[PDB]
């Protein structure tokens, strides 16, 4: 729980996220995605339960990282939900939600769910 | 426009979200919310698209609130991801996620998903 | 109970959904969608609680399109997920995934995800 | 694509999904979960594109079950969506929606999503 946060985790596409866990509850880092309209490392900000457990549970936490950088503007932005689970192995398990920017017409269609689970390997 | 979404904004069950844009895209304030086993404000942190298209289309951003403060402690977090959306009544339209920490065995009913729809009353 | 649900029904797009409740707790119908790559209509399947709670607890139901009739064909299905509400003004209050088929590369990207509420009008 | 669907195929739960696929795009079949307020087989009914690919895709579907069998009623309901992969193992992706019958006031906190990925061993 807490610390064991911080450090470089991979998602199942490739994608490098690096974070550090402040004491108070804060997530701060960068994102480097292996799809979609995406060309370099993204800054991300997120929080996180600093207090999680004593049964045995994971740390709920959650990101943004909106998809702009000095490189691309894919006017989008993407929000992962999930809980870190620590151990030999630990891993982060996160459904997340991707919306664009569109006119109200495409509304309807703005945004994409999945999940992605991240380790340190 | 980092302007247009700062400002004091209300959802449809009565939770407030007092939010600063910054200049870099990122996104700072409080979270009061009206359901839950929450208790006065929480801190959020999120980023949107500092630089939209110059049509009609909504501004991408996203937040984050840990249901952790000084008085209590849910044990979850929940991200918004949606868009702003200006005019005479500027809407901020969500889908979020709710996860709550639980044990392996009760993973697989984490996560929570709902919308929400805030209007704009103060800056 | 069946009945309430049985009836046509709009959402805020203007799509048409026409459905019967049988008494086992099936969903059967039609489903003309007012967006996307969708011409005339569709074969609706879904199932509901025909044994709901008896205080004013929604009844649950889900169905399911797959976009493909006569016409067009385009390769993807949506389902709805929610609750029937009765009353004076009966309604059934959704979230929805609509899955498109992709290559093993795209498939990050097959799932939209999103809300719908539906009002009755006819039985 | 097509036939492939009929089968018997478990999800990471250890859940049994059996199903039919007719000709014409219907789904029939019976759940077994390992998780939830369940007891035995609920019936299922779904549909699925009976005419998907010809650029390697896989075929889109989706099935609903209520949780109301004749020993146990959770008054709930899960709706799956996804689609199915056939090759030397053959697997249907899902990201899945349970909605539970509440008062309006908990209607905010009714539905609950997940994934799940089924496969026939």
């Amino acid at each position: 729980a807490e610390a064991g946060i911080t450090g470089t985790w991979y998602n199942q596409l490739g994608s490098t996220f690096i974070v550090t866990a402040g004491a108070d509850g804060a997530l701060t880092g960068t994102y480097e995605s292996a799809v979609g309209n995406a060309e370099s490392r993204y800054v991300l900000t997120g929080r996180y339960d600093s207090a999680p457990a004593t049964d045995g549970s994971g740390t709920a936490l959650g990101w943004t990282v909106a998809w702009k950088n000095n490189y691309r503007n894919a006017h989008s932005a993407t929000t992962w939900s999930g809980q870190y689970v620590g151990g030999a192995e630990a891993r982060i398990n996160t459904q997340w939600l991707l919306t664009s920017g569109t006119t109200e017409a495409n509304a309807w269609k703005s945004t994409l769910v999945g999940h992605d689970t991240f380790t340190k390997v």
